[PDB]
């Protein structure tokens, strides 16, 4: 079927209540996921550390993942659809072959514009690869939504029938309008390119999430 690719809030919202229906989310869930959105470093710095061996955290955490865990598998994606990360240049830090110097000239622009010589050394090392997150994704339907513009985005095709959480209403996230799509801990994602936006002002790295 089609996979889905949002730029007007209207539509997100309706697309994302749906899966927000499906959920039937209890008091807890929403406690969770509520709790996520305002304070995510106590859970996903501990999970980095640990790898994803939640057997490795503390006992309050280890509550806390296996709740988190829990709420987001309580709904699917109903069609494919891509949702995006705006990321900031340190994302970029530790990629093998990309020096700090490469670094160093990315975000010396040109008014604004990345060196294409510098991106094209990027899509040479990240294509074909496949990175993972053991922390939690937080990703959006709708690219910067009340969000202010970063110098890449991650936009991530999330296959159909994959667990994910839409979490933009008012009880469920201290930063409404964002259009967040919570995404499984230990999500991986495979890099098909890293190219230009319209601009040159935005590095787009695209890459193709496995279910899970």
């Amino acid at each position: 079927a089609e996979t889905k690719n949002f730029t007007d809030l209207v539509e997100a919202t309706k697309w994302g209540n749906s899966l927000i229906k499906s959920a039937k989310y209890s008091s807890k869930d929403k406690m969770a996921i509520y709790n996520y959105t305002k304070n995510s470093s106590p859970i996903n710095t501990p999970l980095r550390s640990a790898n994803g061996d939640v057997n490795k955290l503390s006992e309050n955490i280890q509550e806390q993942v296996r709740q988190l865990d829990s709420t987001i598998s309580k709904s699917v994606t109903p069609d494919s659809v891509y949702v995006y990360r705006l990321l900031n240049l340190d994302y970029l830090s530790s990629i093998t072959g990309f020096t700090r110097e490469d670094l160093h000239m990315l975000q010396q622009t040109n008014n604004g514009q990345y060196n294409e010589a510098l991106v094209s050394k990027l899509n040479n090392l990240m294509n074909s690869r496949i990175y993972r997150e053991n922390g939690y994704s937080s990703t959006q339907l709708v690219s910067g939504a009340a969000l202010a513009g970063r110098p890449i985005e991650l936009k991530l095709e999330l296959p159909k029938g994959t667990k994910a959480a839409y979490i933009d209403s008012k009880e469920l996230t201290a930063y409404p309008g964002q259009q967040e799509v919570l995404l499984p801990r230990g999500t991986e994602y495979a890099v098909g390119s890293v190219k230009l936006s319209d601009n040159k002002r935005k590095i787009i790295i695209t890459a193709v999430v496995f279910k899970k």
